[PDB]
């Protein structure tokens, strides 16, 4: 196992964000990257790893670009990556999202993977897109399945522009949203693993990662 930062394919990405993990395992967020790895963040094959178990824990990129859905300038987060089979125990996890920011407050979008779901589904991804930003019952949701967890390597392709948010997987365009009732100006891309409810370790590996 190596530095991420090691394998220069990553390095635009690791240039414009900063790792963060729980308070017991990094005392920063993370904003140096040459010579770091760590057991939450290494390089096994030449590609970047996140690992992190508990519910709530997480070993993610925060990008650093912030903006609104309006933007002119298309952003977008493209990944290849590949979701190793959970561990019993990981029900919830998110491996790419839209953050809400300090004045969205919740995700925009997550990308996430599911022992279980009804929609009877079984290991199978979902987007979630916000209808509003509201919690608890208040909460309005779009709820997309995205299909059964790929067994090896598959592409995420994540855009915003002019108030459209799209999601591609393998090229399937799988969301294709209007966002324009979303009117704050701090979203911003992450991506590596956020365990919503799961005490095993969760890996998530990524092959690329380049956001624009
Ligand atoms: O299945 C279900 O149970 C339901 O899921 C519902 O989605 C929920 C999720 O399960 C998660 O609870 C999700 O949690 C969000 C949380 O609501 C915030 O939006 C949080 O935002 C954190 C940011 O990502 C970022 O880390 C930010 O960093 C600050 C921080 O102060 C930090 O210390 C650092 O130094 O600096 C930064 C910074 O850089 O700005 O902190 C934000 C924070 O509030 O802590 O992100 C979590 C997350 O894991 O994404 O919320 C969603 C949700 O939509 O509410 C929903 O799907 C529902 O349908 C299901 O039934």
């Amino acid at each position: 196992r190596r530095p991420p930062w090691d394998i220069a394919r990553f390095r635009p990405a690791l240039r414009v964000a900063k790792l963060q993990a729980p308070d017991s395992v990094q005392r920063k967020d993370v904003r140096s990257f040459p010579n770091f790895q760590a057991d939450h963040f290494y390089s096994e094959n030449r590609d970047m790893v996140f690992v992190m178990g508990g519910d709530s824990q997480r070993s993610e990129l925060r990008f650093l670009d912030e903006w609104s859905v309006r933007t002119s300038s298309t952003r977008r987060m493209v990944g290849v990556l590949t979701l190793p089979t959970p561990l019993r125990g990981m029900k919830h996890f998110t491996w790419m999202q839209v953050a809400g920011g300090s004045k969205g407050k919740k995700p925009l979008l997550r990308l996430s993977w599911h022992d279980k779901r009804e929609q009877d589904l079984r290991n199978t991804m979902l987007a979630t897109v916000r209808l509003n930003n509201k919690s608890g019952d208040a909460g309005r949701f779009k709820k997309i399945v995205l299909g059964t967890r790929p067994s090896g390597r598959f592409v995420a392709d994540v855009r915003v522009e002019r108030s459209r948010l799209t999601v591609r997987l393998n090229g399937r365009k799988l969301v294709d949203e209007d966002v324009g009732y979303w009117t704050y100006s701090t979203n911003y891309f992450k991506a590596g693993v956020a365990v919503q409810e799961g005490s095993p370790d969760a890996r998530v590996v990524f092959h690329g990662l380049t956001v624009s």
